[PDB]
């Protein structure tokens, strides 16, 4: 139940945002980057939670879907890690929140965040990684860790489509829920909120086909050898990394945060996978006030 909403120039284009809460009162904005890229901020909207404890909380689209601009016939070399920055650096100038903020990035998100963490900006308070893998290169590995636990058919089934560009199909889709079901959202009949963001990537899927992939883990898109790594070690506050026991973004993936941070804590929460906003969603709600209330 937002206090504000709307868009916010971005050069030529137009972003997308919302605020819970009130800005300006006694804690710092939590900045909420989904990810994807191309996902949107709906399946994030749980955490305006937040906002019963004082904390300010700011949803935004990221160009490309969502509230924000389409642009359906933009292709990959338009799509960059660097129009994003410029979008978020953008965002928290317009509403005049630069000053002062804690960012949260989810999967893509917490990547983003941790590059724009790494130039050292000056009003950042902290940095939350959650579910966010540290290399895509990582990332596609341990996929096909996974994978390799599915059952016998499930693994001929994903190859198969995926060999031939048939994921569309409806028997690529139920293979692809196996996966989905223990590392994704262990929650069925899905969260409206997650239902709500996976139609909207389905209705303009330009982003995140282009920079990811049609799935989670089928990894072909652009950002596929991508890694924040080199970084990581530039990150000046004090970050957490929140993953689920069950996530694809596991242990292995988030490894590199933990080496590199010189400020990091770890938190994993036992009954959640890649989302445990929903799936723990007090859980997940006490380890993010904790961590929030140590910048404070």
């Amino acid at each position: 139940p937002p206090s504000a909403k709307g868009t916010v120039p971005f050069g030529q284009y137009r972003t997308w945002y919302r605020v819970t809460g009130d800005l300006h009162s006694g804690k710092p904005p939590v900045v909420l980057l989904h990810g994807g890229p191309g996902s949107t901020h709906d399946y994030l909207l749980a955490m305006t939670s937040l906002t019963e404890a004082g904390w300010p909380v700011v949803h935004y689209d990221q160009l490309g879907n969502g509230g924000s601009t389409h642009l359906p016939e933009k292709g990959e070399d338009f799509w960059t890690v660097q129009l994003f920055e410029d979008e978020l650096d953008n965002l928290l100038n317009q509403l005049g929140i630069a000053g002062d903020y804690v960012l949260f990035g989810q999967s893509w998100g917490g990547m983003l965040g941790s590059v724009h963490a790494a130039r050292r900006p000056a009003g950042l308070r902290g940095l939350v990684v959650a579910n966010a893998p540290a290399s895509m290169k990582i990332w596609l590995q341990e996929m096909a860790r996974l994978r390799a636990l599915l059952p016998p058919d499930v693994q001929e089934t994903l190859l198969k489509h995926e060999a031939a560009r048939t994921t569309d199909t409806e028997e690529y889709f139920h293979a692809m829920r196996a996966f989905y079901d223990r590392h994704v959202c262990r929650i069925v009949p899905w969260p409206r909120d997650f239902a709500a963001t996976f139609m909207e990537i389905y209705n303009d899927p330009t982003v995140y086909t282009t920079m990811n992939g049609p799935n989670e883990f089928h990894v072909i898109g652009t950002l596929r050898d991508w890694s924040v790594e080199d970084c990581l070690p530039d990150i000046q506050v004090p970050t957490m990394v929140l993953i689920g026991r069950h996530d694809e973004a596991t242990p292995a993936t988030v490894k590199p945060f933990l080496d590199l941070v010189p400020d990091v804590r770890y938190e994993v929460l036992e009954n959640s996978s890649h989302v445990p906003h929903l799936e723990e969603p007090e859980r997940f709600h006490e380890v993010m006030i904790d961590y929030l209330e140590s910048l404070v």
